[PDB]
């Protein structure tokens, strides 16, 4: 009364007053509270979920019902409270302050005797004042709630409530587990759909079922950090506060995609849900960053489009293609583009190299894994899995029983879902259909045939064209310049010094992949030196030519 | 009532005592975004020290007052509340926030909000009821230990970033605060004098942060031309005599263009190093052209690979470099692959720290062929990227270190030979990307007879100024450093043999020599070889005193 108020807030008064949100739609588990409630003795329930569901929210659901008058007569004008352990636990930089508010409180409660506690954070229950062995709140909170004169309700999670109460049995058989549910899409479009005259009258802004249906779709879909409902809330109230701050209106699809955008970095125009318009133009978004093979990407657009059709059934990954022929065509920076299209980000995609991974230790690391984390903080991502020849059976054995499963088990006891992801698999191994035919029986010699048919499609890279070649330089050369631009550096390029850096930046044994380390080596150190060395400044052209071969030669920069 | 329990703020601007933001508009409008909410309404400011916390809450204030905010922060007072304005302290501070909640239109602002995490009786649920609307200032690391670890403050907390300007805005910052600064001085300031500010306070100075560091230097720059004076122009001299005050560091020509600096490398590395000159015109050709800003800047500094034996002087090089291009041999950091075999010694990339002590420092790498694969997958993202995601959870900056690494893989047409089989050998032992994100790769040479005879003159100079302490003398004739070089000649292993050698002949014979007292103070001592002729390998030569 005069000393709970200094420690929490009347959720009863405050419900006559009108200031709680309502609740829709978790009836059942109010109707379990109100049963655990109802009981003579050990009558302290514990709301059981994952932060973010709603278990306060259960509990403010509690006191709406308390208020209206649809409890028994038990719960019959009973005032519930809220308190933190935060604010009694600090202050005791003394003997017993703690313990002495703490008796204080529950004095009050006494004198009062028709009091309700919520006291979440329960985990801390266990820990607060002193350690686990001496006098703490469990400590003194055990011996009246088992006799059934405090009531009082918690709330914890899975893990959490797991590893701190579980392990004290006394504190187990005195709080009675009531799991509260994660809602469904359904679920959240309910709960907006009632909060929509709240944040109307909060915000001034008008909100549409459409902006709602976008809210929950694309925060359940791009979202994993945490669980509904909390982010979709958070992103129709930040959204009407974007409107609320640039008007000084209608909230649409439009809206809603560019906060979400702005919390992820993902750009606006790939949020909103004109998919189809994504996969008309997805052949030319792909072929602007990759060069060449043309088969292949209308190979692997027709699969993605397929795929991504969802006419299969619900019980497959989403992507498995096998990518095979020479090194350094550009398999790389084609997944990396698919990461780009399908996702929005180019580190969205994981890139694990499983040639150096051999035994079952490193099989631990792997599963049990960077993998599992990654698709666990978000599982909307491309996988890549390089060096598919030189793994070991127990290997081929996960992988093949994540491809007719969809599951992976790891060692960390989580069944992670792929259902969604892409899996691309790199591999060097082994005229197009001679080529098809001499990789598939290859691979009936090597792997098992199942491994075969369990994969989508199988797209073979060709040899890339000289004038490719001198594509990609250009290509390069562009990003060079762009990034000399700071000195004023306007490289221009002869078609002889074209075909120079074509010959000396590709080896067909070693194929393309040693470019890099051509290219810097040939050019950037000479321009280097000779920036530094005063041949050439800011503000001038350098043309560069080069001597001796037109089709040991020297090279000029003009 | 909190006119004398608190500072105001929003009346603050008023008198116009308030010092101008510049450039701060996208923290302002998150903040404008936060504010304008009905749940985790209530923002925090999560910065590394020094850099403006509060600025952005007077850039609000003006905001305010200029009236460039929505219709929900109208006639809005910002106050700040000092805890040792405020029994009776309880009582005084529940009618403060009874009278907050009477006012309706009261915003606070506490700075290090965790601190409050013994008002916490008061606060904690009063705030709960959400009649407080409130801007929190709290570095990150006591956000992760205090707030983020209590349950029952997200409801009503959400985070928002402030970082480190460009050096850019830091100028943009000088520019505003020119005005102010001149003011109250009665000193002038160069525009290129910011700059050079600017630019300095990020390269000498590293406890001090963006944009505090560079402007308590030119509050001290003005400070001390007052003191000079006491026609007046704070300059580019002026910061350098600031930095050399502030740091210990001279002042003489290391403060000024780094072009003169980085095109001297070759004597005062060869003033200290041995021979090894083809190397040595490598790698500096190889430092000038990468550390000149004319890579990508969003990459390593330098990547050097020096392959040879261990102690030849490839150390002694990195022990050059860092007494070079830092000016200390602290901040060199060994780091040793070795050591690091284990998974569990692998994830300890005692690192982050000691790097994060001089992000300006060189780094040692070292015996890089016995790294772990988790240590391959480690320095494959920092190559790529130019990060690292330390366990502690920041981007460790690497604009500024330049990496080393250190092996003894492999070990002039012969040189060439040997040339072919190392880039051969890393790309097979090694997978070639790895190799391929190094700048250059340059391989030590076998020492020469003269080079030898150099290791030996200034390894026995310690002896000789030791000697030279308790009044002696030493002189050496070429025999017996012909003989002295060929008696450590290990090409093998190198020159820590010769240490050995020089120990059990020359300063050990010549310690119980001393204590026989004949040749002690007052004579030269003169070492010579006899019995040989100058070919044999020394095994009938014997060491004499004179
Ligand atoms: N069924 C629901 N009805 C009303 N509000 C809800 C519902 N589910 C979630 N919320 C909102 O989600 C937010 C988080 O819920 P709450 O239980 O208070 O904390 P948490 O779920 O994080 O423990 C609250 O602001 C609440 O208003
Ligand atoms: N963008 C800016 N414009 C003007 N002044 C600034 C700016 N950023 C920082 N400052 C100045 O630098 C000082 C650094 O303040 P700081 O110590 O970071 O505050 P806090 O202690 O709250 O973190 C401030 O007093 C402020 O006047």
């Amino acid at each position: 009364s005069l000393v709970l108020d200094q420690f929490g807030r009347n959720l009863t008064a405050a419900a006559m007053e009108g200031k709680l949100d309502p609740v829709i739609g978790r009836e059942k588990e109010i109707e379990r509270v109100m049963q655990v409630l109802s009981r003579r003795t050990k009558n302290n329930p514990v709301l059981i979920g994952e932060p973010g569901v709603g278990k306060t929210a259960v509990v403010e659901g509690l006191a709406q019902a308390i208020v209206h008058g649809e409890v028994p007569e038990t719960l019959k004008d009973k005032q519930l409270y809220t308190l933190d352990l935060g604010s009694l636990v600090a202050g005791s930089r003394y003997r017993g302050d703690f313990e002495e508010r703490l008796k204080k409180v529950l004095k009050e409660i006494n004198t009062r005797g028709d009091i309700i506690l919520f006291i979440d954070e329960l985990h801390t229950l266990v820990g607060a004042g002193a350690a686990e062995g001496a006098i703490d709140a469990a400590s003194i909170l055990k011996p009246k709630l088992a006799r059934g004169e405090l009531q009082t309700i918690g709330a914890t999670t899975l893990d959490e409530y797991r590893k701190y109460i579980e392990k004290d049995a006394a504190l187990e058989r005195r709080f009675q587990p009531v799991q509260v549910g994660e809602p469904t899409v359904e679920h959240t479009i309910e709960i907006l759909k009632g909060l929509r005259d709240r944040y109307e009258a909060h915000h001034r802004v008008s909100i549409t079922d459409a902006a709602m249906v976008a809210a929950a779709t694309l925060a359940d879909r791009y979202i994993n950090d945490r669980f509904l409902p909390d982010k979709a809330i958070d992103l129709i109230d930040e959204a009407g506060a974007r409107m609320r701050i640039r008007r000084m209106a209608e909230v649409d699809d439009e809206q809603i995609a560019e906060v979400l955008g702005n919390w992820t970095g993902i750009p606006v125009f790939k949020l909103t849900e004109a998919e189809t318009t994504r996969l008309l133009r997805m052949e030319e978004e792909l072929h602007k960053r990759i060069i060449g093979q043309e088969d292949a990407v209308k190979a692997v657009s027709k699969a993605i489009r397929r795929t991504r059709a969802g006419l299969k059934d619900p019980k497959r990954p989403s992507g498995s293609f096998i990518f095979a022929g020479p090194s350094g065509v550009g398999k790389t920076e084609l997944s990396k583009a698919l990461a780009n299209f399908l996702f929005g980000d180019d580190d969205a995609l994981i890139q694990i190299d499983m040639g150096e991974f051999h035994d079952r230790f490193t099989a631990s690391r792997l599963f049990g894994g960077q993998l599992t984390e990654k698709v666990r903080r978000k599982p909307f991502s491309v996988v890549l899995f390089d060096e598919i020849e030189k793994a070991h059976q127990e290997i081929y054995n996960s992988l093949l029983q994540v491809l007719e499963d969809g599951r992976l088990t790891d060692g960390q006891g989580r069944t992670v879902d792929f259902k969604n992801t892409v899996l691309i698999f790199t591999s060097n191994l082994g005229d197009y259909e001679r080529m098809k035919q001499k990789v598939n029986d290859e691979l009936k010699k090597h792997f098992r045939p199942e491994f075969l048919n369990r994969i989508d499609d199988i797209i073979v890279f060709h040899q890339l064209t000289r004038e490719e070649i001198i594509r990609m330089v250009d290509l390069m050369i562009s990003r060079v310049a762009g990034q000399l631009k700071s000195k004023d550096m306007a490289l221009v390029l002869t078609d002889a010094a074209k075909a120079l850096l074509a010959k000396r930046g590709f080896d067909p044994v070693l194929g393309a992949r040693p470019l890099r380390r051509t290219i810097q080596r040939e050019i950037e150190d000479q321009l280097s030196e000779k920036i530094l060395f005063e041949e050439v400044g800011p503000g001038q052209v350098v043309t560069v030519d080069v001597d001796n071969w037109d089709g040991d030669a020297v090279f000029t920069f003009t």
